[PDB]
């Protein structure tokens, strides 16, 4: 539409077009020598879950978190089974006539703007640029506001499964939150005051094939507004790139692994000692990609600052302190403007 | 000096001979008023005959041990005598070696990096934080995923076979203890066995050495176990475990051969405070060292720990919030270190 109802990206790779729409075409700036990444100068970053109480290993997280601020997690304990099946809803939904599909837009009535939804982001501006991928973005926690109406019907077994698997990173967000306390020197309880009742928000994301991979970018670059994110990618390929020191790497989620990755959330709360990384995800011209990211969020409890226990007057605050409401209200209002709110908050 | 990070080992102290403990040890005035010198059990402490716990009368008699106390001492447990003995002959031995041994599976890695598994004390978070007067080796023996072999002693040489041997019985202990305990509550007694597969099984060798000032330290702080259950071990008590029932302090001997089993707070939420997991303390002695082994048993993260919904009607709501087994966990141990008790943050 006008900028309304943008179009399911996936009908626009169907239509079998040489070339995307203006509206998905990037900036000379942002299409420099930067889509063509490097791949990471060490082995990826690996934490194993089930050794993580381990000091041997939470000083490999605290190396990933202090370089990276991401890592593959291995022997995290979710069956191959599962992730194979929350994949697969998200590969049968998408793969379906697009009247079915449309029952559960985010644009209800095609005209009003919602998050939970399938389709895209927000289109605040008509000049806007938009990305070459569409998602269905869920809330599962807490199960109290959960909005089953727009949880999808087919297969007929997604809310059993997706829900099967938000139980299971339950158990991840713990024990790394945890392994993260100690690294930090707080009490090792010290976050899950802030995650009582905390939102946990699942977005499905697919990324339709491109004709033209090098004008649009499949998410914007961009940093996570969580406290975290763990993230699925079903048969990577590649994709998924990060920044670091400027440069971008190419990543690839080893199947049956799980991708973690912090959020600006988390930089604000211990100060910076670990980053969230600025990432975003290349369009391919010959396949698609479909990922899950689970994002884990703090509730309105306490304000977005430096944990008290981190500052003495020799660590001041080097970012402000700001409630919940206006935490979320920018980095949703900056994503769309291409921004990173989280500079805005450095001290 | 950030050297606090790096707790001593209290079992070198002790043998400094100086008359007074370290300030950091030393408890404030309201720990150390008219509790120290705790009284004598009004009742005999309570006993269950574990070969007839499928029967009405032990386990009537396992009832009013839980209902009154919240611990119980068990007869016919399965374990042999010379299976006890070996296990505390692994405490005795390895805590009698010269620190030079020892300091190979200590907890604190490279002198810096804390763990909870091996051989020290827990975290001390902050500097005045109050430390306990006694050392622990702490080996995590279940699920098998998660162990550590690394960090289990070289001396005795058995220390592997006896352990893990040891363990296989007291885990077979938990079983009958959670079956008898949810037939008491009304449920199936496979209620709780869904929580129970590739669940945390914990070893705990306790060390507390003497104390030249018995009246100014706890051995181990007052605290409830975590636990579902815990299965107690003592080499030849002597004395000094100490437990609370309504504000008053008890003097309790885990008599030699037998075990000491006590409701954990994870019991204690899954069955709705119908059986309270009940505070103990070690207080210590100026004359002789004190050993003892703690078995932990904890659940999976099958599901979050709250009160059962067998338990709960109209009439009967639930008195405890529902969290996650990590978070749990985590404020267990967190809450530990700061002398507080985590489940009284659950309690509606
Ligand atoms: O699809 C990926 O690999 C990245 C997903 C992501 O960054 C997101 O959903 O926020
Ligand atoms: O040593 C005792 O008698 C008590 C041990 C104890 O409470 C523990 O290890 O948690
Ligand atoms: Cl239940
Ligand atoms: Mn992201
Ligand atoms: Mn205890």
């Amino acid at each position: 539409e006008s900028w309304r109802t943008p179009a399911i990206v996936q009908e626009l790779a169907a239509a079998g077009v040489e070339e995307p729409p203006s509206r998905y075409v990037l900036g000379e700036k942002d299409r420099s020598d930067e889509l063509v990444a490097a791949e990471l100068p060490e082995p990826i970053p690996v934490v194993d879950l089930s050794r993580l109480a381990g000091a041997d290993e939470a000083a490999k997280l605290r190396a990933a978190l202090q370089n990276w601020g991401f890592f593959l997690l291995t022997n995290h304990g979710v069956e191959t089974s599962l992730m194979d099946d929350v994949l697969n809803l998200a590969r049968e939904f998408f793969n379906q006539p697009i009247e079915r599909k449309r029952k559960f837009s985010n644009l209800i009535d095609g005209k009003n703007f919602q998050v939970e939804g399938y389709g895209t982001d927000r289109v605040v501006t008509q000049d806007q640029i938009l990305d070459w991928s569409d998602r269905l973005f869920l809330r599962v926690e807490p199960k109290e506001e959960r909005n089953l109406a727009f949880w999808p019907d087919h297969p007929e077994s997604f809310r059993d499964v997706l829900n099967e698997y938000a139980s299971r990173t339950k158990r991840i967000r713990d024990d790394i939150v945890q392994a993260m306390s100690k690294l930090l020197g707080l009490d090792e309880d010290y976050f899950f005051d802030r995650l009582n009742k905390a939102p946990a928000l699942a977005r499905f994301n697919y990324y339709p094939p491109c004709p033209r991979p090098d004008l649009v970018f499949g998410v914007r670059p961009h940093s996570d507004g969580s406290l975290f994110t763990i993230l699925l990618v079903d048969e990577d390929v590649g994709g998924l790139q990060i920044q670091r020191d400027g440069k971008w790497y190419n990543v690839q989620v080893t199947p049956n692994t799980l991708l973690i990755n912090l959020g600006d959330t988390m930089e604000v709360l211990c100060n910076g000692i670990f980053r969230s990384p600025v990432h975003r995800v290349v369009t391919n011209a010959e396949r698609e990609r479909i990922s899950l990211a689970m994002f884990y969020s703090v509730n309105d409890e306490k304000d977005i600052g430096p944990a008290a226990g981190l500052l003495d007057e020799n660590r001041p605050a080097r970012y402000r302190k700001v409630s919940v409401g206006e935490f979320r209200a920018g980095i949703i209002g900056k994503f769309s403007r291409r921004e990173r709110y989280i500079d805005s908050l450095k001290i």
